[PDB]
């Protein structure tokens, strides 16, 4: 199958998923100094207080917090959006050292992870059909370095150990993600991808201005987890990222000056 490694990996992809080389495809490189700011954009409202979180799934890839999506739980709204997108998981993507890890990068500068908080447009009924339109998802993406612990993430990282490998999941309720955000929501906007197979472009990209701080010993128990299933040979779960795609016929807005 499709992955990180040495012989399947993001530059193999187009051959199974030939959107890999489409005209809106993420992650891209953001620009500082050429996105502008857009006064037609408005304040991203995030409502989380209802959240419902269900279960934790190492998935091969990354690792998924899925959210009860069947009601107006988790919801955002706003930006550049129109209309309600619902939470329906969360995952990152992380490198092997702490100068890698992000797929958007800023002036080309690389963290050492990032977070995407996928969301679908409720006007479409569920997920499945949301990705068959331009307007389907929208994902939230926060940048992470490395220095003080975060500790909203620590409920995550202590559970990774019961998901070390692919396919184990564990039961992930009342986790509350208003505790992985920055204090400022300032973002920048773009038309996009999913970042990994099968690549539809069906998504508002929404990436935050400042990233969130993580401890080293955080991110390394992230680097413990397993692309493997369970009883097979170890290959860490590290560099899990698609590398920046040309942005083409696109401008990156920005919501701040
Ligand atoms: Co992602």
């Amino acid at each position: 199958h499709w992955g990180y490694g040495k012989h399947n990996g993001p530059e193999h992809w187009h051959k199974d998923f030939p959107i890999a080389k489409g005209e809106r495809q993420s992650p891209v490189d953001i620009d500082t100094h050429t996105a502008k700011y857009d006064p037609s954009l408005k304040p991203l409202s995030v409502s989380y207080d209802q959240a419902t979180s269900l279960r934790i799934l190492n998935n091969g890839h990354a690792f998924n917090v899925e959210f009860d999506d069947s009601q107006d739980k988790a919801v955002l709204k706003g930006g550049p959006l129109d209309g309600t997108y619902r939470l329906i998981q969360f995952h990152f993507h992380w490198g092997s050292l702490d100068g890698q890890g992000s797929e958007h990068t800023v002036d080309k500068k690389k963290y050492a992870a990032e977070l995407h908080l996928v969301h679908w447009n409720t006007k479409y009924g569920d997920f499945g059909k949301a990705v068959q339109q331009p307007d389907g998802l929208a994902v939230l993406g926060i940048f992470l370095k490395v220095g003080s612990a975060k500790p909203g993430l620590q409920k995550v990282v202590d559970v990774l150990d019961s998901i070390k490998t692919k396919g184990k999941s564990a039961d992930f309720t009342n986790f509350d993600p208003r505790g992985l955000l920055p204090e400022s929501l300032d973002y920048w906007t773009y038309p996009g991808s999913l970042t990994t197979p099968p690549l539809l472009e069906c998504v508002t990209w929404i990436v935050l201005k400042e990233p969130i701080s993580v401890s080293s010993e955080q991110v390394l128990k992230f680097r413990k987890l397993n692309f493997n299933g369970e009883g097979e040979p170890e290959e860490l779960m590290v560099d899990n990222w698609r590398p920046a795609q040309p942005l083409k016929n696109r401008q990156i807005k920005a919501s701040f000056k």
